[PDB]
């Protein structure tokens, strides 16, 4: 997946596409708007490619990796969602939306404890005041 | 309508994004050579050699099925290329329907142009039983 690349490249440590530039900022627009093209009208399976092509290209981007931890936890693959929503975070430090949708994750994957903490990050540092109503709807139920 | 008849991408990306799936590829790094080839099946599932490059994937995962369909296609994208059909004959083989098999490397040896494709086919034809 996802992760395994970064972790190979980081290992290999030879030069990667985005090292030399193979692919400019334009076109890598233009794919991220083809793949949710792809998501908007239910292809899910050709958003999936395409999100994993631009995370091979350039892991280390929120959007990126949001659009794929999307897919995922529609699949129903919430753990492999969770960790790309983590990824997310830690790059992306002010959003906790990732660390919303990580909290739905683990619910599902009967780790109420985990869930927990998550949306109690929510609500304690979370300035989207509607985020932290649902936040507090699932920590309600727990 | 194929992402290529829009002309979604220049074509010279598209030959870099082709030459760096091949690398992939020889790399031994399948699972990213696997995104690429079906990025670019996408993007256009008529060129020949976006479908053969997934199709040798598949093989090499053992999917060989998988593989050997998506072969009937590409010998219909090519020009008068047996390749392809090489490829599913092989396939045949390990999806245990050698009389398959014999019939894929028998029509390489009759039709194909490739005469090093066509000593492939023979030494594989020579070894079924
Ligand atoms: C994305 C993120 C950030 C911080 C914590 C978590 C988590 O799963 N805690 N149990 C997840
Ligand atoms: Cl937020
Ligand atoms: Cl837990
Ligand atoms: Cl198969
Ligand atoms: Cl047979
Ligand atoms: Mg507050």
């Amino acid at each position: 997946g996802s992760i395994s690349t970064a972790v190979i490249d980081a290992i290999n440590s030879g030069a990667t596409l985005k090292d030399i530039n193979a692919i400019p900022d334009d076109m890598m627009d233009d794919i991220y708007s083809y793949a949710y093209d792809f998501y908007n009208k239910g292809r899910i399976e050709e958003a999936e490619v395409f999100f994993r092509f631009l995370c091979i290209y350039d892991f280390y981007n929120v959007d990126y990796i949001m659009g794929l931890a999307a897919i995922y936890q529609i699949k129903e693959q919430f753990q492999q969602a969770a960790d790309l929503y983590a990824v997310a975070f830690a790059l992306g430090k002010n959003d906790y939306t990732p660390v919303f949708h990580t909290g739905q994750c683990q619910l599902r994957l009967k780790a109420p404890l985990k869930a927990k903490e998550c949306f109690e990050l929510v609500i304690q540092h979370s300035n989207d005041e509607k985020l932290k109503i649902k936040a507090q709807s699932y920590l309600d139920a727990i």
